[PDB]
């Protein structure tokens, strides 16, 4: 464990950082804040989690930031460049920002504006909820139109990007994207389950529920 501990539970902004330990075989100890909290307070006395603790008594939080990190902590060069993109390749490491971005904005945001609500996790609101959707639908399409004629988002190989997106677009496939969703995305379809698929995120995507009945108002 002598590249650092990641103390992770099991919440989505958790799996890639879990899943870029083990695909990335680090030498980085994983571990929930209940298999060890009187560790996690210690470190992370605002007990938030991704939690990352190097040698040397290095701190970092917010997935992101433990994304990046993990990921350059390996010794493989191919997959670095694979993740991230080269240095000597501005163009992709850009656009590989780029999805990241619309991925952990543009269309993250909206989970609390309708997975939240409809979910009944916070005050519903028709005029509201029915307004987040139609973002959602704004995003969506940015995705699909991309997957159309391309296999992964920003590049021709699984990149951060890809895997963030894929970790977002998971509670929507299991809400809100039915069978007639899929339908009609099927770009967006063929490129999540590609994405599960990897070393990366597999583990991550045991019992999976492809919700095929888009959650109704409360009640």
């Amino acid at each position: 464990m002598s590249q650092g501990t990641l103390y992770a539970n099991f919440r989505i902004r958790t799996w890639v950082p879990r899943g870029l330990v083990k695909a990335l075989k680090l030498d980085v100890k994983v571990v929930t804040p209940d298999a060890a909290a009187e560790q996690f307070a210690r470190d992370f006395p605002l007990k938030k989690v991704p939690a990352f603790v190097g040698p040397k008594g290095y701190k970092l939080t917010e997935a992101m930031a433990i994304n990046y990190y993990l990921v350059k902590l390996s010794q493989d060069d191919k997959m670095k460049t694979q993740l991230l993109g080269a240095d000597d390749d501005l163009n992709a490491q850009a656009q590989i920002i780029r999805w990241q971005s619309l991925a952990n904005s543009d269309l993250c945001i909206q989970i609390a504006n309708t997975i939240v609500p409809l979910k009944g996790g916070a005050p519903y609101n028709k005029k509201s909820v029915d307004s987040a959707m139609d973002a959602v639908d704004k995003i969506v399409d940015i995705f699909e139109n991309r997957l159309k004629n391309y296999t992964y988002l920003a590049t021709e190989n699984i990149s951060l990007a890809d895997l963030v997106a894929a970790s977002i677009f998971t509670r929507y496939f299991e809400s809100l994207f039915g069978t007639e969703w899929r339908a009609q995305h099927p770009a967006i379809v063929r490129w999540f389950n590609t994405v599960r698929a990897s070393p990366f995120l597999k583990d991550e995507y045991k019992d999976f529920k492809f919700a095929d009945k888009p959650l109704s108002p409360p009640q």
